[PDB]
C-alpha cells in the first residue's frame, strides 16, 4: 500500500551512465581473484581491489576454505534436498550453533541477508514478534533496499512511514502517539559516513519498548569484541525488542546471510518465523562448503586471530585517513566515500585508477543521487601499507582537490 | 482479519499442528544425508527418504561433488568481494554460459529460486519488459509462495488478479478485456500433483501476445532434451514473451537458482532487470563450488547420462503409479500427492511411516489449505524398485486405498 519502492521507469538517463561504465571496463569486467585482494583480467594485467567487502581478508584465508573443502569431502552432498523444516544436516545445526555461540543470541543461516530481510520484516509488521501488536514499521531513509523493497508487504500487515536519516526527534514523536513502534536501519551506512544513533536509539526502546530492527552486514567483524558488530558490542546481551540480520560474505568470511533473533534460550522468534511462509520455510539452506566456512570463521572470531585483524583493519584506516581525506574520517568504519559531485568525472575517476592498478567502484545514478557522485572506498585488513600509500600517490596525481 | 477470535482460534489450531510434527520427530530431526537417498539418525536407524528433491539423484554424483571441491582449490576463493554489476569471476561467466547453451536462452544464476522470483516479478509488472504497457498480474491461486508472497510489490506497479488453479476460462477473459496480460504460475505444480496447461496457454499468447512467467523449479532436469523442462519442451525455442525461473538446487543437482531471461541474443531483458534494484544487483552471487557444480552439471546434462538418468525416474515413476494412488498419477512428473484431507491424519501417517523406515513430507496448514493436508511423495532416479515396492507395502497397511 502506501510505504512502497516502487521500479524505476525513467531511464535515458541512468541507461547512458550504466553504458558508459560498462563500456570503459570499470563496469562488466571478467576478472581472476589473486592473492593480495588483487584483480587479474584476460590480457594479464593486476589490479588492487579497493572497494572488497572482504574487510578482514577472511576472503583469503586457507582455515576458512579447507573447512569448507572438508565439509564437502565429508558430507558428500552439497545439501540436503529437504526444507529445513523437515530435517537438517548435523552440519547445519553446528554452524548455527557456532554463530550462537559468538552472537550470544539464537540465530539461523539463510542463502542470503536479503532472504534474512524478506524472512522478518512482513512478520515483524504483523505483531506476531510484538505480542500480537501491530507496531508502526518505522523506516530510516537511508536503510538498505533488501529491507526498503519490502515495505508494501509490511504496509498489507501495518502502517509503513519512512524518516529522515537519524531523524531520532521524529521517531520520538511516532513513539509518543502509537502503543507499540519498530525502526528498521542500518548500524552501519555505506555512504555519508554515517552511523545509526545507538545512544538515542537504545534510550527510546527503555522509554517506549520500541522494536530495533538492524542490518549488520557492515558492521558484523569489522566492528567490537569478537567481531560481534557496532549494536551488540554497545548493548551488550540482545534483549527480546532487538533483532538483527547480516551478511556472512562480507567480513565473515563465508556464504550467505543470518537472522539473529534474540536471546539464545528463547525459541519463540525463531518458531514463529520458522513457522511463517517465507525464505526461512521454503529458501534452500547454505550448501555444506558454505557451513563449513562459518564454522571455522566462527571459531577464528572467537580467538586472538580476530582483534589482531581489527588492529590491522584500523591502522590501514589511519593510514588512509592521513593520506586522503574522503567522507568519513577517524570514524573506524572501513568506508570512504570519495565525493567527486559529477556522474561523468567518478567514471572517468575509476577508468584512470583502474588503469593505474586500483580498482574503485564508481557510485552514479540511480545508485546514488544526481550530481552526488562518487569512488566508494573499502578498507581491508589484507592491504599493505605500501597498497594503501602507492594509491593515495595515483589518486593525488589525478589532482581532484 | 486480526481481532478475530478465529484468527487466534487458527492459530492456535496451526500452532497445535507444528508442534505435533516436532513431537512425533516427522518435523526438527537433524539426520545426515547416507548413500541411496537415505537418512540417519543418530541411533542409527535409516530411512529412505521418498520426499527429496533431487530428482535425478544428481544430490550423490561424485563427479559433481568433485568439481565443486575443484573449483574451491583452483580458484582459493569462496567467492568474489562486490556487486555482480562491477565485474565477476570468470567461473560464474563460464556457470552462466553453460547454463545458456543447456536451455538456448540468456540466463543469470543467483542465489535462489526465491531472489530470481524477487528480482523479476516486480520489473515485470512495471511494464519495462513489455513494450513500456504494464500488464495485468494474473497469478495462478497456487503458484509458490515465493512468487504469491509479492503481489503487493506488483499491485504497486499495476493491477493484480489471482484465479482459481488452472482457471484458463478466467485467464481468457482476462486477455480479452485488457491489451496485456501476464500470466504468473508453476511448471510443475510444488505439492497436490498437477501440471500447467500448456496448450491452452500457448494458444493464448499466440492470440493475445500473453507473457508467460513459469516457476519450472519441479521441471528442470525432471523432463526434456538436456533437462530443459517441461515448457521449453513443448515450446521448443524460446520466445521474447516467455520467462522461466528455476531453482538448481534440486534436479539440477547443484546450489542456487536462475532466471531464463529469454532468447539467447537479446540482452534487454537482462540489462532492464540487472539495472533495477533488486537482489540481481544488490544480492551475493553463489560462491564458487555452487558454480563449479553447476558447471559440471551442465555437462553431465549433454551427455548420455542425462537421458539414462530421466529413463531410470520415469521407470520409478511407472512403478510407483502401478503401485499407488496418488494425485498426479499418470503424469510424467515427481510429485505424487497423497491425499488425507485431516491434519491429524496426516502426521500420524508421516510418524508410522518414518518409524517403518520411509520419510514422506507432510504438508499441512499453512503450506497448504486447511483440510487438504497430505503427504508429498517425490519420485527419483535414485529410488531402487524395492524401495518403491517396500514403500507401497508399508503404506498400504494404513489402509487407505
Ligand atoms: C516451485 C518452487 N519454486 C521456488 C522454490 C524456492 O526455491 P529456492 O531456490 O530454494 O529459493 C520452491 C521451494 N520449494 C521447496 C522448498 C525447498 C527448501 O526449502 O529447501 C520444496 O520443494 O519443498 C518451489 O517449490
Ligand atoms: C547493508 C547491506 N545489507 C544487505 C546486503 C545484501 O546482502 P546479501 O548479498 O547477503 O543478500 C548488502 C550488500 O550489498 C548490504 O550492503
Amino acid at each position: 500500500p502506501r510505504g512502497s519502492h516502487m521500479v524505476k521507469k525513467l531511464r535515458h538517463l541512468s541507461d547512458g551512465y550504466w553504458d558508459s561504465a560498462a563500456r570503459l571496463g570499470v563496469h562488466g569486467a571478467v576478472l581472476q581473484a589473486v592473492p593480495g585482494g588483487r584483480l587479474s583480467a584476460p590480457d594479464g594485467r593486476v589490479a588492487v581491489n579497493m572497494s572488497s567487502y572482504s574487510y578482514l581478508g577472511l576472503d583469503e584465508s586457507p582455515r576458512i576454505i579447507d573447512a569448507a573443502i572438508a565439509a564437502l569431502r565429508s558430507n558428500m552432498v552439497l545439501n540436503s534436498s529437504l526444507s529445513r523444516v523437515r530435517m537438517t544436516l548435523p552440519l547445519l545445526e553446528e554452524a548455527e550453533c557456532a554463530l550462537g555461540d559468538l552472537f550470544g543470541a539464537d540465530v539461523a543461516t539463510l542463502n542470503s541477508c536479503s532472504a534474512a530481510a524478506w524472512a522478518t520484516l512482513p512478520v515483524l509488521a504483523s505483531g506476531l514478534l510484538t505480542d500480537g501488536v501491530a507496531p508502526v514499521m518505522v523506516f530510516d531513509k537511508r536503510a538498505h533496499f533488501c529491507m526498503a523493497s519490502l515495505k508494501s508487504l509490511c504496509a498489507d500487515e501495518t502502517r509503513v512511514e519512512t524518516i529522515r536519516h537519524n531523524d531520532v526527534d521524529a521517531l520520538a514523536d511516532i513513539c509518543r502517539k502509537n502503543k507499540r513502534v519498530a525502526y528498521v536501519c542500518d548500524s552501519v551506512y555505506s555512504t555519508g559516513g554515517t552511523l545509526a544513533p545507538l545512544e538515542e536509539l537504545f534510550a527510546l526502546q527503555k522509554e517506549f519498548g520500541l522494536f530495533l530492527y538492524f542490518d549488520e552486514a557492515h558492521s558484523t567483524s569489522v566492528i567490537g569484541d569478537m567481531g560481534r558488530g557496532y549494536v551488540l558490542d554497545r548493548m551488550g546481551a540482545i534483549n527480546d525488542s532487538t533483532m538483527l540480520i547480516t551478511s556472512l560474505n562480507k567480513g565473515f568470511g563465508a556464504s550467505g546471510g543470518a537472522i539473529v533473533f534474540g536471546p539464545r534460550d528463547d525459541d519463540r522468534k525463531r518458531k514463529i518465523i520458522q513457522r511463517s511462509s517465507g525464505p526461512l520455510m521454503w529458501s534452500q539452506r547454505l550448501n555444506t562448503p558454505a557451513l563449513g566456512a562459518i564454522i571455522e570463521s566462527a571459531k577464528l572470531h572467537r580467538s586472538e586471530a580476530l582483534p589482531e585483524l581489527q588492529a590491522k583493519l584500523h591502522s590501514n584506516i589511519a593510514l588512509f585517513d592521513g593520506l586522503v581525506r574522503a567522507a568519513g574520517q577517524g570514524n573506524s568504519v572501513p568506508i570512504r566515500y570519495l565525493e567527486l559531485g559529477s556522474e561523468v568525472d567518478t567514471l572517468e575517476a575509476s577508468a584512470y585508477l583502474f588503469d593505474n592498478g586500483f580498482y574503485v567502484e564508481p557510485d552514479f545514478f540511480p545508485i546514488v543521487s544526481r550530481g552526488a557522485a562518487g569512488l566508494r572506498a573499502r578498507i581491508r585488513s589484507s592491504m599493505s601499507t605500501a597498497d594503501i600509500e602507492q594509491f593515495a600517490h595515483v589518486w593525488h596525481k589525478l589532482g581532484v582537490d
